[PDB]
RNA sequence: ACGGAAACCUUGAUUCUAACGCUACUUCUAAAUAAGCGUUA
């Protein structure tokens, strides 16, 4: 889901193959990661809006 | 110069012996130190 929401959207150079069960751990991994982002989504990005 | 005089309601005695302010009870329950990089060049 995450790859045919975000990564999908970029060159296929930038994203990394799974050689085991995916997961993304700790700070600079971005928001997607760290949220619902099927429901965050409009939300997450309009409370940036204005910054 | 009195039915009056003399005469301790007195002596010895522990309000004492025994007895747990005790029995049971998680300072416990969810929670990534994490998100955003625009615009100009």
């Amino acid at each position: 889901d995450y790859k045919a929401f975000f990564l999908s959207e970029f060159p296929d150079d930038k994203i990394q193959a799974n050689l085991q069960y995916p997961i993304y751990l700790g700070a600079g991994s971005g928001a997607w990661t760290k949220t619902l982002f099927k429901q965050a989504d409009g939300i997450l990005q309009r409370r940036y809006s204005r910054m």
